[PDB]
């Protein structure tokens, strides 16, 4: 997250860190046994780390659970990143408490202008590399599709939306992929892609979760 602030320990209780010997992507807990992340974060051998704040220090509120199965969206296209979403089932159910909570799925899509909270342990420099150990947060609004499509001609589908600042300065970045974009208490997006980080006229692109609620509900109930 570039231009954001330190969230504070466990203030984003549904945020998960996907680890395969190191942190490589974020995710969101939707219920005690399931996590939603980005399909491009797919790897075999994932351990889900819940209740984290500093990912390099065991502070006492963590729960590290291995994944029993991963399901990438049936129509995920790695070349365009269309349908960039995946579900991960935990080997054991997590214990929900103050520090570990699930986030609600949306009943409708959000409007341009809605402010959202984006979080993650990704790079914090637009030009440079600095990976933080504690969770960073960013409040950003959903942008109009017109400004989104003008920034990325021929690359935005109906399963994506842009959020951020066209002026640059504030944005999600690599290391943040798969993490949550929560607006009005619902999970509306998943950090997916962009062009560099915090560049002018290059906002972040997110998977539009409201288009996948039926697939999510159906898939978790059958697995
Ligand atoms: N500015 C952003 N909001 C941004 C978020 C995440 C991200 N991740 C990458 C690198 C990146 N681009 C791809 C394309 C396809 C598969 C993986 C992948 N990783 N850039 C970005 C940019
Ligand atoms: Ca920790
Ligand atoms: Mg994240």
């Amino acid at each position: 997250i570039v231009g954001g602030y330190t969230c504070g320990a466990n203030t984003v209780p549904y945020q998960v860190s996907l680890n395969s010997g190191y942190h490589f992507c974020g995710g969101s807990l939707i219920n005690s046994q399931w996590v939603v992340s980005a399909a491009h974060c797919y790897k075999s051998g994932i351990q889900v780390r819940l209740g984290e704040d500093n990912i390099n220090v065991v502070e006492g509120n963590e729960q590290f659970i291995s994944a029993s199965k991963s399901i990438v969206h049936p129509s995920y296209n790695s070349n365009t990143l269309n349908n960039d979403i995946m579900l991960i089932k935990l080997k054991s159910a997590a214990s929900l408490n103050s520090r570990v909570a699930s986030i609600s799925l949306p009943t409708s899509c959000a409007s341009a202008g809605t402010q959202c909270l984006i979080s993650g342990w990704g790079n914090t420099k637009s030009s440079g590399t600095s990976y933080p150990d504690v969770l960073k947060c960013l409040k950003a609004p959903i942008l109009s599709d017109s400004s989104c499509k003008s920034a990325y001609p021929g690359q935005i589908t109906s399963n994506m939306f842009c959020a951020g600042y066209l002026e640059g300065g504030k944005d999600s970045c690599q290391g943040d992929s798969g993490g949550p974009v929560v607006c009005s208490g619902k999970l509306q997006g998943i950090v997916s892609w962009g062009s560099g980080c915090a560049q002018k006229n290059k906002p972040g692109v997110y998977t539009k979760v409201c288009n996948y609620v039926s697939w999510i509900k159906q898939t978790i109930a059958s697995n």
